């Protein structure tokens, strides 16, 4: 596979029934408060 | 709110029915190939 540290850009969404089976990162409320995330916000996801 | 650029660490999961209504980042197959993500992998999410 690729070396670690690569990233992509995405938007935080509200999960719906049609998303069952998709690959997701779940962002709990406490983490949203810490990093300042609202649904609709652009985030960058990096593989560690 | 906070300044942008803060992050938290999480693991990529398969979304289930119990996740409906949660805040998520959906990672499509093409992006998983580009960054080398598998379900179970640790990622870092940053607010832009």
């Amino acid at each position: 596979g690729p070396m670690p540290g690569k990233k992509f850009v995405a938007r935080v969404a509200e999960a719906r029934a049609e998303d069952v089976g998709k690959r997701v990162v779940i962002i709990p409320k406490a983490e949203r408060a810490k990093v300042g995330i609202k649904v609709g916000d652009v985030v960058e996801v990096k593989k560690v």
